[PDB]
């Protein structure tokens, strides 16, 4: 390799750091939707690879130069949200009020419960609390649990740029029914109206209107979905968990009798995630893993990482006791401590960056351009990850880089010698290869640990 044109390569990207490995303005944009959980309560762990996926693909397709937006559908029918604001109702009963009350099959419960039911209570009054206000109880909640969740996405360093109500769709569901019927999607049978999927290679035909006059899921979903498709972007971009396989055909085939191209819509699958903790399956106020407590127990950092570590699309398993280790098994710790150890060397030498820019790097052995040539080749790791959608390399890459550096300055004298400043420069070429790819997966890499 030469290491007159590497040295150049180095010089540009240390002169410029914050726009190393971006890239220029591009031509295709994309519209994301992720997450989209009910408004119904805090984030269940479920949601965290999706999540977690979703914004580094988000902050990748940025960085790259992509226009990418992000969009979180809210699914806030009244009649979606009911059952919250009966919940909330039913805890001020009888934890705040102290009476015996009746209990359905499928309600909510937990610590979240009584603790709105408890910031219910002091808004509200006493006499508020009866059946007739259950909607307007809702409303108050699931607009509460949505603030719940978007700091629940915060502390996971995830923020979306649009909420979308699905109340806003109701008067959008004639010019859907419209569409279809100019592309011959829909037909009358049975006093209902059905979407003629199989048509186009869905397993069998499905409801869109039901005998009642109300509109299904799928009905919903379509409307939805048609707003998307018709707003300029060159590509829509779905995260589904991987246990929704079976609904690709009829939503592409829906697409399809709205004049859309289905190949315009990309639906990538999040697998199941298993969490140990001493080799046991992850337990513990509440019947479901919130994604909250496992960010309290193991932090953001952690969860950025661990959810992120395994093409999308294969199990994950992880045992978070590897993360008191503090070696080659906790990669988190083990690739801050190499940016950590630049840092140090850095200050021991008595030195900033920019002293040592001079330095052409011509001393570096083998080994020494290897670890150039790694911290340069970012640019090239980067834009393969986002075209194969396999983000799990971006991990890869950085355990890797973590390991050669490491082992190379565990071998490598520095502060003293003869060519102090080419060490450092690489040394700091590493340093900020380290900083810009754990940036994108939303970790701050640490100076000291």
């Amino acid at each position: 390799l030469s290491k007159t044109f590497l040295n150049e390569l180095a010089n540009q990207a240390l002169t410029n750091p914050n726009d190393f490995t971006k890239g220029e303005k591009k031509q295709e944009s994309f519209l994301l939707e992720y997450v989209s959980a009910n408004p119904t309560g805090p984030l269940h762990i479920g949601h965290a690879r999706g999540a977690v996926f979703g914004d580094t693909l988000t902050r990748l397709a940025r960085h790259l130069g992509y226009k990418f937006n992000t969009e979180y559908y809210v699914n806030d029918a009244g009649n979606q949200i009911y059952l919250l604001g009966l919940s909330i109702l039913l805890s001020v009963k009888e934890s705040i009020l102290h009476e015996n009350v009746e209990y359905p099959e499928q309600y909510y419960k937990g610590e979240y419960i009584v603790d709105l039911a408890k910031e219910a209570f002091e808004k509200f009054g006493k006499e508020f609390f009866s059946e007739e206000n259950i909607p307007s109880l809702a409303d108050w909640a699931k607009d509460k649990m949505l603030v719940l969740i978007k700091q629940n996405l915060e502390q996971a360093k995830i923020k979306i740029d649009s909420y979308v109500s699905e109340r806003s769709y109701y008067d959008a569901l004639n010019a859907t029914l419209e569409s279809l019927k100019e592309h011959k999607g829909i037909y009358e049978q049975e006093g209902k109206i059905w979407l003629a999927s199989s048509q186009k290679g869905d397993e069998k035909d499905r409801v869109i209107i039901r005998e009642d006059g109300r509109g299904t899921y799928l009905a919903a979903d379509i409307v939805y979905h048609k707003d998307k498709m018709s707003r300029g972007y060159g590509k829509c971009i779905n995260i589904w968990g991987a246990d929704h396989h079976g609904y690709i055909p009829r939503m592409k085939a829906a697409m399809e009798f709205l004049g859309f191209d289905s190949n315009n819509l990309e639906i990538i699958l999040a697998q199941m995630v298993s969490l140990l903790k001493d080799g046991e399956p992850y337990k513990m106020a509440g019947n479901f893993i919130l994604m909250s407590d496992v960010v309290d127990e193991i932090g953001s950092d952690a969860l950025r990482y661990i959810f992120l570590s395994k093409k999308c699309d294969t199990h994950l398993e992880f045992d978070i006791s590897d993360l008191q280790k503090e070696d080659s098994s906790n990669p988190v710790y083990y690739i801050n401590y190499a940016h950590a150890r630049i840092h140090q060397v850095f200050a021991k030498a008595g030195k900033k960056i920019d002293d040592v820019m001079k330095a052409d790097l011509q001393s570096l052995n083998q080994d020494g351009v290897n670890l150039l040539f790694e911290a340069l080749n970012l640019k090239a790791v980067l834009n393969d990850a986002f075209e194969a959608r396999a983000l799990q390399k971006i991990p890869d890459y950085l355990k890797n880089l973590a390991a050669n550096f490491h082992k190379f300055y565990n071998e490598n004298k520095v502060v003293g010698s003869a060519n102090e400043n080419d060490l450092l420069k690489l040394f700091s070429l590493v340093a900020l290869s380290i900083k810009t790819a754990f940036s994108l997966m939303g970790i701050e890499a640490k100076n000291k640990m």
